[PDB]
Order: structure tokens, then sequence, then C-alpha cells
């Protein structure tokens, strides 16, 4: 790989959010070590590791679940283990039980708050990643950009030096990044971040079918991802500012798997500000159905986007 960090998303542990805390093996898992090992021996290096927010702290501004937190570090070992960089991926929305930020119920400060103990648990830590916020959306952009620099400050002040993956709103999509029809654009906002320990990147996500949710095994043309990525990377140029893409995925046909060709030798290309990429997803919940799973069988073979993604890794 051209790029530092190539790998997948561990999906599971975010199952089923409605739950609170929800049950361990019944609503939610987390992954098996024999995941990372196989994504290992693929030559991915990176894990995304989603979890939930109401999971890991019960209660807004209070102590940490250590059975939640002994979950997510059981799962860094794996990665160690295995040579992995360990993405904490809090996967919320920008939301606490259903509430978004900035209204009464969930103070940005709860976020900042939340950051502050897990950089204190992992910031002697060089594996772990801090994935600020998956997918802020329903606040703006200034707001958001508001939030985000609330946390980055947090996780500074206890000394942590780890990389922090910064969202913008809008479901953070690389495609309208620069949008100003709604008001200020995420490129716009986002600029004005500071990053006392400079060790900051863009995260944004990317699918490509007709409306950008990953809701269809639809790609709508042979070259819409890179297409899609170009602003944004452009943006990163702009700014001495380095991007990752946190999800993206396309479905198991042709005309995919040559968009799917094209946005990661674009981002091989643009290595100068890509840092790298994880796939959604695999992880041992999804049905066989699911299109965008790279989960290896119960029979032990990889799964078709794989063959793909292995050769960028
Ligand atoms: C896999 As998603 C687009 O709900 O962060
Ligand atoms: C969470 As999805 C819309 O990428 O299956």
């Amino acid at each position: 790989h051209m790029l530092k960090y190539v790998g997948v998303n561990l999906s599971g542990a975010e199952f089923n959010s409605r739950k609170k805390p929800g049950t361990l093996f019944k609503d939610y898992t987390y992954p098996a070590a024999s995941d990372f090992s196989y994504f290992a021996g693929k030559g991915m290096n990176t894990i995304r590791l989603p979890f939930l927010w109401e999971r890991v702290q019960p209660e807004l501004n209070g102590p940490l679940d250590q059975a939640q937190l002994g979950l997510i570090k059981k799962s860094l070992e794996a990665a160690k283990a295995n040579k992995q960089y360990l993405i904490l991926d809090l996967h919320n929305y920008a939301t606490y039980s259903g509430k978004r930020i900035g209204t009464s119920d969930v103070p940005a400060g709860a976020l900042a708050d939340l950051w502050r103990r897990l950089a204190l648990e992992f910031k002697d830590d060089k594996a772990v990643i801090f994935g600020l916020m998956n997918e802020p959306n329903g606040i703006s952009a200034p707001d958001w950009a508001n939030a985000a620099q609330g946390t980055i400050t947090a996780i500074r002040k206890t000394g942590a030096k780890n990389l922090i993956l910064v969202p913008g709103t809008a479901y953070t999509g690389a495609h309208s990044w620069r949008s100003t029809s709604y008001g200020v654009s995420n490129a716009k906002a986002l600029e004005i971040l500071k990053d006392p320990g400079n060790n900051l990147a863009f995260e944004a996500h990317q699918y490509l079918d007709k409306d950008y949710s990953g809701t269809k095994p639809v790609c709508t043309s042979d070259s819409v991802g890179q297409e899609k990525l170009q602003g944004f990377t452009s943006w990163l140029r702009e700014n001495k500012q380095k991007g990752f893409l946190g999800e993206f995925a396309t479905a198991n046909n042709p005309v995919c798997d040559k968009a799917l060709e094209g946005m990661l030798t674009y981002m091989e290309k643009n290595s100068d500000v890509w840092l790298g990429w994880t796939w959604w997803a695999a992880g041992a919940w999804w049905k066989p159905d699911y299109p965008f799973t790279v989960q290896p069988g119960k029979d032990g073979s990889d799964k078709p986007q794989m063959a793909i993604l292995s050769k960028y890794a």
C-alpha cells in the first residue's frame, strides 16, 4: 500500500443502537481476534472499530463503563498483536440517546468530556487513533466545527499526541464537502480548526449509489468514486491537511469493481494528502446477502471485493 493506513471497519459493537446498555452477544458484539489476523493477512494494517457513546459512557459527563472499556482494550490487544492501528470510532451521528449535540440535553462540552476520558486511557498508545464522531448531521458546519474544536482541545489538554480524525457535518460526505447550497460548507467551517498537537486528519465518507448513502448495490458510473473525491482532495491540498476515507463501499458487480479500482488508484496517486481508508465493512454479524461485506465466509473464503482491496494493501 502506498497509503499509510489501509483496512476495514469491524462492525458489530454499534448494532441495535436503541438498546442501552444492551447485552453483549445478544444486541451487539465485539470482533473476534481471528478477524484482526485475517485482515492483517490480507495486508491491512488498520481497523476502524465502531462503538457507542451510550455503551462506553452511560451518563453524560460521568465515568466510563469499565466492562465496555475492557472490550475495547481487548480489541486493541488483538490489533497490536497483528501490527495494526485501531481507530476508536464513536459511532454516534452527533447524538446521545437520540438527542443532537448542541441541544440543552447534550451540550458540545459533553463530547469533549467523553474524549478527555478516552484520551486519558489511550494516550500512551501509538496504535490508537481517535475517530471523534461518525457522520455528524443535523447540525450546522460552524456549530459542528465548534464542537470538534472543543473536542480536539480536550484531547490535547491530556498530553495525548494520538492522531485525531475530524469529520464534517452532512454525514461527512466527500462529495458535499464544499457545498454552500444550504449555508456554510464543511470546507469553510473547518478551516479555522487548530490542533496544538499538530496531528489531525479530516475524515470523509463516500458511497457511490445515487444519493451517496450506500443504501443500494449500485455504482452510478465506473468513475463516480474518484470524481466525488476530487473537491475534498483539493481542499486538503489547499489547506496543507491530510484526509482519511473512514467509510466507503462498492457492490459486487463489474461497474462497481471498475469504480472501486478507480477510487483506490486515485487515492494512491494523491497519497500526499490521503493518509488512508477503511472499507465498510466486515464483522461477524452481517448476513451473507449484505452487499458490502468483506467478512470471510464460515468456509474461510474471501469475499469478492477483498481481491481488489488486497491489491492496494
Ligand atoms: C455505515 As454508516 C453510512 O451508517 O456510518
Ligand atoms: C450502513 As449502509 C447505508 O453503508 O448499509
